[PDB]
């Protein structure tokens, strides 16, 4: 078995909340796991969710330059390739780069030491994007599964971020799938091989588009268009602003 264990195995169905715009500021939503950015949370954030029976994910970019993070300056002009979307402040990385996986081990130390109970690593799937570094399919699965590996070896649990054409391969070392939009573009049977094998699928639809984010509603349509698909009672859907700050609503 080429895979490593996690003692944290969520359950499929488990209700969820994700908020990686600002520090965490609002735990009134009765969610079991809280998806929350790695850097601007700090350790009391996290225990204080643990205290009240929750767990906690940490969400970082395994993937991607971001150059507002504290660490930025270690990556060297070698790690970076092009832009994500016309931004230079957000860049594809060379993830078969020595440099940066010991920086992800970095982060993943960073993760332990602050509590987290689980990493939710984005920006995987660079080999479907313009990445400018000929990233391939096989460079995302020999990452994902030494991510795994690392944050198994620091008891924390891992799961896949999209990068659906990949789970073949790296699925036995995954706790769960993170999902955008399947619903939206007709790839949700891809990401039910999850809960067909015990594991969830942390799903996130974005009804109000890329450019609006408020505290208001949806429609009652575009509700059921995020909530309504084959297995969709297998996945843990949350309906969220394109910003992922607190706003939520749940099927
Ligand atoms: C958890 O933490 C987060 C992060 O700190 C909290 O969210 C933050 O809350 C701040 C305080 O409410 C907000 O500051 C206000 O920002 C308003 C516009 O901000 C724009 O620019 C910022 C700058 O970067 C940008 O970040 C914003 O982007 C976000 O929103 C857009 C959508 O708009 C998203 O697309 C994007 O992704 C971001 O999420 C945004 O683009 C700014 O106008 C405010 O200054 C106003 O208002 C203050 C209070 O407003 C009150 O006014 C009336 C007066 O009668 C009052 O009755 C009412 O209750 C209003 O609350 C006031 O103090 C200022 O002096 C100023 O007033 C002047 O302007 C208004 C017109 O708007 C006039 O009416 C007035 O007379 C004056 O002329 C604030 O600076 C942060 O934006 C926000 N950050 C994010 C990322 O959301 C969050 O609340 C926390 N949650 C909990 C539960 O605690
Ligand atoms: C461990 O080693 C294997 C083999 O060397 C790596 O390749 C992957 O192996 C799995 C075997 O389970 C293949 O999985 C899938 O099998 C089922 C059939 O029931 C189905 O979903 C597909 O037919 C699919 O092939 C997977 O394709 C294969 N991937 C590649 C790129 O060869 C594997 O990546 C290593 N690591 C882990 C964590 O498994
Ligand atoms: C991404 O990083 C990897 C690892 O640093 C580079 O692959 C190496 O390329 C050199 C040739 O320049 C070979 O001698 C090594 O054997 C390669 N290592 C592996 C693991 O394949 C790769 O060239 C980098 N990609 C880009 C676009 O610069
Ligand atoms: C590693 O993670 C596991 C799982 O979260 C931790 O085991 C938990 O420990 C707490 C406190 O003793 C118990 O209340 C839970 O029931 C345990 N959960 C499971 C699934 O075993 C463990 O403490 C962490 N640390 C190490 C060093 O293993
Ligand atoms: C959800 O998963 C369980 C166990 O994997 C399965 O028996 C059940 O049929 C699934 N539900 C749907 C609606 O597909
Ligand atoms: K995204």
């Amino acid at each position: 078995g080429n895979y490593t264990t996690a003692k944290w195995q969520p359950a499929v169905g488990t209700k969820w909340q994700i908020e990686l715009l600002y520090a965490l500021n609002d735990t009134s939503v009765d969610a079991e796991i809280y998806d929350i950015d790695l850097f601007i949370n700090d350790k009391s954030t996290i225990a204080g969710l643990q205290r009240a029976g929750r767990k906690v994910i940490c969400y970082f970019s395994a993937g991607s330059y971001e150059n507002w993070r504290p660490d930025k300056d270690k990556f060297k002009d070698s790690d970076l390739g092009h832009d994500l979307d016309d931004w230079p402040g957000e860049k594809w990385l060379n993830i078969s780069s020595a440099n940066v996986r010991q920086i992800m081990l970095d982060r993943l130390d960073m993760a332990r030491d602050k509590g987290c109970d689980g990493v939710d690593p984005d920006n995987v799937d660079g080999y479907d994007n313009d990445n400018g570094l000929d990233l391939t399919q096989a460079d995302s699965i020999s990452f994902v599964n030494f991510l795994a590996n690392a944050a198994h070896a620091r008891n924390m649990s891992i799961g896949l971020k999209n990068a659906g054409d990949i789970i073949p391969s790296v699925i036995k070392n995954m706790q769960w799938s993170v999902n955008e939009q399947c619903a939206q573009y007709n790839e949700c049977d891809t990401y039910a091989v999850f809960p067909q094998n015990g594991k969830p699928v942390f799903h996130i639809e974005y009804p109000k588009g890329d450019k609006t984010n408020n505290d208001l509603s949806v429609t009652a349509s575009q509700k059921n268009a995020a909530c309504d698909f084959a297995g969709s009672a297998n996945f843990s859907t949350v309906i969220k602003n394109m910003n992922l700050n607190n706003w939520v609503e749940y099927c």
